[PDB]
């Protein structure tokens, strides 16, 4: 593209959120689309993009950013992590994420009202949370009304697409499931979601489903990928954004405009970065290095949250995980590889995650006296979820994964299940992202503050206590556990436990908030309408801009956020929609 190039709409960030924004945008085959982009333009050419099964191996590839972050920073314990991963491709994270479609609990999208209004509540939000995906379920296993689910978009959604040779685990995790006194449960997106689910994923016919395909084959949209941000360009005397400044690999610097409205969806730990280089940002924050205050906004980078988890691998008997086939080389693996390269059927097109649990503990919960004593404090309602939303989503990954093991080696044999207790209704406080100086190609600062509340750790260790009650006792599963890896989970001490969750834990990947929508500048950064406070023509459209983080993996979300911006967009332009 050419140096001061004009556009109606620039996206700087060409990601889960961006490229849905950007693709809805083109559907007037006469509006001129500009997307910018850190990573690479061909995402669809890249095997470990396109092949669901090689998911984690995309950590710490050059299509991860590979943040460092810190991960809980409390008085009595603190650590650092390297990499915290997130998409730096086109399609943002999207491109490598770990599949799963699953909106959330209505209760908790109501109290979006507090920041949003009426209009960013649940009935609301239910067909921005579909329009991006056409559900299919070709082997017809499911109800039916599960076809709701997809509005008709450009993401191909199904059900798990089911790895033969897990039928006996899937089998022996469902009969201890409901031996447990856990109810199933199938449709989890109609505002609840109380049970043992079959997922849902960004995946099809053996590929993965990326933002990517929002904007493909649309001779209206530019995609200039390989260039990094550098600043907004912000109009002081009319308030107004005109565009944006990029660097491009030969390190030349670009400017583009953009004639109706930029954009921002550079994701929860860059678009308020970029804000605050441009001059929006807390005005202490700013002055420390030396960026001029155009509008004082408190909350830029603020207000970060993000669900903790606490992995944990079993040893199963064998024929009871994947490890054999995918993760070590033989003839097994070459056998699978073989048929994915020809047809890209077989497990190799797996997302390797086809059960998912969202229970509550409260019965685990109230066994601790600080717990009862907290939920008395609060006049008699559950701290976590007061108004029933799940404690947990469990994903049971039939598999040793890596991305959910950070120090410890991989097995050199037997099969394995890695447990991937991610507490999705948290109490601690939120973190932040601050800058570490006004270098554009230097990471923020983040601080995701997980278990500054102390409940948040019992609720953790009793969410683990849980998922071992399951799979130990559990009917059925019970004769497959062999051993625990790396060494004993010490759940009969809870002072051990307490060290246990605060050293294994990890993001599950949720990061958001960081830019959320709000009322005024006092509450957040952008208003109803995704504008910038403050600011004329700018939005932001990502994970940023979500005021109350949904109950479960958040991808379905981010969509919905997108699809509501590009509306929201179209109904002020009348003179091009
Ligand atoms: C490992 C992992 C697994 C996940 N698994 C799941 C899952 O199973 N289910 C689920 O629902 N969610 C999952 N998620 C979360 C989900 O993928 C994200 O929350 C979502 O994609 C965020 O979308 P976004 O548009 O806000 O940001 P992103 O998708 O990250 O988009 C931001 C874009 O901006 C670009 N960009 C950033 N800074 C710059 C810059 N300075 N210059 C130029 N371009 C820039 C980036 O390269 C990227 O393309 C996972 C996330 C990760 C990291």
């Amino acid at each position: 593209a050419t140096d001061g190039s004009h556009f109606d709409f620039v996206i700087v960030g060409g990601g889960t959120a961006g490229n849905t924004v950007a693709g809805r945008l083109a559907e007037n085959p006469n509006v001129t689309v500009l997307i910018v982009e850190a990573g690479i333009g061909n995402p669809e050419d890249i095997p470990e993009i396109t092949t669901p099964s090689s998911a984690m191996d995309l950590r710490n590839s050059k299509y991860d950013w590979a943040y460092k972050t810190t991960m809980v920073r409390r008085d009595d314990y603190e650590r650092i992590e390297k990499p915290n991963t997130r998409g730096k491709t086109l399609g943002g994270s999207s491109s490598l994420n770990y599949f799963t479609w699953v909106p959330g609990h209505k209760a908790t999208f109501d109290q979006w009202e507090e920041f949003g209004g009426k209009e960013w509540t649940w009935d609301p939000l239910v067909p921005y949370l579909r329009k991006s995906a056409t559900y299919h379920d070709d082997p017809r296993l499911y109800s039916p009304e599960l076809e709701k689910i997809g509005g008709g978009g450009p993401i191909p959604i199904s059900h798990a697409e089911l790895i033969d040779e897990m039928a006996p685990f899937r089998e022996n995790l469902t009969k201890a499931w409901k031996s447990m006194g856990q109810p199933l449960i199938e449709n989890i997106y109609d505002g609840e979601m109380d049970g043992l689910t079959h997922c849902c994923d960004t995946i099809y016919r053996g590929q993965r489903s990326g933002s990517f395909l929002f904007v493909k084959n649309k001779p209206n949209i530019t995609i200039v990928p390989e260039v990094h941000s550098k600043r907004l360009i912000i109009n002081e005397a009319d308030r107004t954004c005109k565009g944006v400044t990029v660097v491009t690999a030969a390190g030349n610097e670009l400017n583009f405009f953009a004639d109706r409205e930029v954009i921002l969806s550079q994701g929860v730990f860059e678009t308020p970065k970029l804000l605050m280089l441009s001059g929006i940002g807390p005005t202490r924050e700013l002055s420390r290095h030396g960026i001029n205050t155009i509008v004082d906004s408190r909350h830029v980078g603020q207000n970060l949250m993000d669900h903790p988890g606490v992995p944990f691998v079993l040893r199963v008997k064998d024929g009871f995980g994947m490890d054999d086939v995918l993760l070590r080389h033989g003839p097994k693996r070459d056998a699978v590889v073989s048929a994915y390269n020809k047809n890209r059927s077989g497990p190799v097109g797996s997302g390797l995650l086809e059960l998912v649990g969202f229970p509550r503990i409260d019965k685990y919960l109230e066994k601790d006296a600080e717990y009862r004593k907290a939920k008395a404090a609060n006049g008699g309602k559950d701290p976590f979820s007061p108004l029933g939303q799940p404690h947990f989503e469990l994903d049971f990954v039939c598999m040793f994964g890596t991305a959910f093991q950070w120090h410890f080696p991989t097995p050199k044999t037997g099969d394995h299940l890695t447990v991937v207790v991610d507490l999705v209704r948290p109490i601690s406080d939120p973190g932040e992202v601050t800058l570490n100086s006004a270098d554009p190609f230097q990471q923020p600062n983040i601080n995701l503050n997980f278990f500054a509340n102390d409940l948040d750790i019992i609720a953790m260790r009793e969410g683990i206590r849980f998922s071992y009650d399951l799979l130990f006792k559990g009917e059925g599963f019970k004769d497959l556990v062999e051993s625990e890896y790396p060494w004993e989970m010490p759940l009969d001490s809870d002072k051990e436990m307490h060290r246990a969750v605060l050293d294994r834990c990890q993001t599950a990947f949720h990061p958001t908030g960081t830019a959320r929508l709000s009322k005024n500048i006092d509450q957040g950064v952008v208003d109803p309408k995704l504008k910038v406070h403050g600011i004329k023509k700018l939005r932001v459209a990502d994970a940023s801009v979500i005021p109350i983080i949904p109950d479960c993996a958040i991808q379905n979300s981010v969509y919905a956020v997108g699809e509501k911006c590009a509306d929201m967009i179209k109904a002020e332009h009348k003179d091009l929609y």
